[PDB]
């Protein structure tokens, strides 16, 4: 019925390695039908991509022009994306589009803006300027030169849609693995909880500090050196503020924020980065079945109220604190 060693198909998709991992014998085919809807979603929300044939980049052509009809992935996307904006503290917004774009943070192009750029696009930033249609399936930028960017949400939403597809074929043990989103479905076969690696901030990709036991579980990742630019002495990492168009710089190097569902991961990472390690904490700490593990400049590791004791740290250069 389950499989020690599973199934595995790996691509290098939205700029990172994605693996899915089933253990369920008969399952194979399910791997492929999963990277199907990736590559579908991926293609529909990108405004990485040249040919332009994506929604989103339909969209943004068309800001402050006419209303553009989209599909139900992308209408529920930006629904959900407007929601978080709304909920954040000024500290997340969709329409980030045009300052993500001029930065450029994790292309080979990425630059560090002049000023005077970065004074022409913040009036540009506002999702109250998103007009939905539910009746016609429209969005329209009210404003010329308004860009949607969905990259801070995308990878959580298909991270979900994949689980979804895993569940609609009665996959029941499983790893989704898209870089900073893990989503754990079941136990390992041997009957214990997943072991999700934790990243270590200050190293690359699959580094990690320690380990969290987890069964049916999202982790979602953010770091200081997660996608950044150096220039001149000095790193640039992509949460940027959409109020000053530059980094949100504090005490925190990476946070793991731990869920049910990968698009609240998502959705919640720049608010709760925004606000340090002591202010993200208490962020957190509102949200019921939201907890998190943040990680210090200083080498220091915090677990929030829920997830007391159950970090195994691994990594002698980290300290445990509260």
């Amino acid at each position: 019925k389950l499989m020690d060693q599973p199934y595995s198909k790996t691509d290098f998709l939205m700029g990172t390695v994605v693996t899915l991992k089933i253990y369920d014998k008969g399952k194979e085919d399910v791997l492929d039908k999963g990277f199907d809807r990736i590559k579908d979603l991926a293609a529909k929300i990108t405004t990485s991509d040249s040919e332009k044939t994506s929604e989103v980049d339909k969209i943004n052509e068309q800001a402050g022009k006419k209303p553009v009809k989209v599909s139900e992935d992308v209408y529920y996307l930006i629904q959900e994306g407007l929601k978080y904006s709304e909920n954040s503290g000024g500290s997340f917004d969709i329409t980030i589009g045009p300052l993500t774009s001029l930065w450029h943070i994790g292309f080979s192009d990425a630059r560090k803006p002049s000023q005077a750029e970065i004074d022409a696009v913040l009036p540009l930033i506002n999702y109250k300027d998103v007009k939905m249609n539910d009746k016609d399936q429209t969005v329209y930028l009210e404003k010329e030169g308004m860009e949607l960017d969905l990259g801070a949400i995308a990878k959580g939403f298909i991270t979900d849609e994949t689980l979804k597809v895993f569940k609609e074929n009665k996959v029941t043990t499983s790893i989704i693995d898209l870089g900073g989103n893990i989503y754990v479905q079941g136990n390992n076969p041997n009957g214990n909880k997943w072991n999700v690696g934790i990243q270590d901030p200050f190293s690359p990709r699959g580094s990690v500090i320690g380990k969290l036991p987890e069964s049916n579980m999202s982790i979602v990742t953010s770091g200081i050196y997660e996608r950044y630019l150096e220039v001149d002495g000095k790193t640039y990492h992509h949460i940027l503020d959409p109020k000053t168009g530059y980094p949100f710089d504090n005490d925190i190097a990476g946070v793991s924020i731990v869920s049910k569902k990968s698009i609240d991961g998502d959705g919640l990472s720049t608010a709760t980065f925004s606000k340090g390690i002591k202010g993200g904490m208490d962020y957190i700490e509102q949200f019921e079945g939201v907890d998190a593990i943040f990680i210090s400049k200083e080498k220091k590791v915090y677990e929030t109220s829920g997830l007391k004791g159950q970090f195994e740290l691994t990594d002698k250069d980290f300290q445990m604190d509260t």
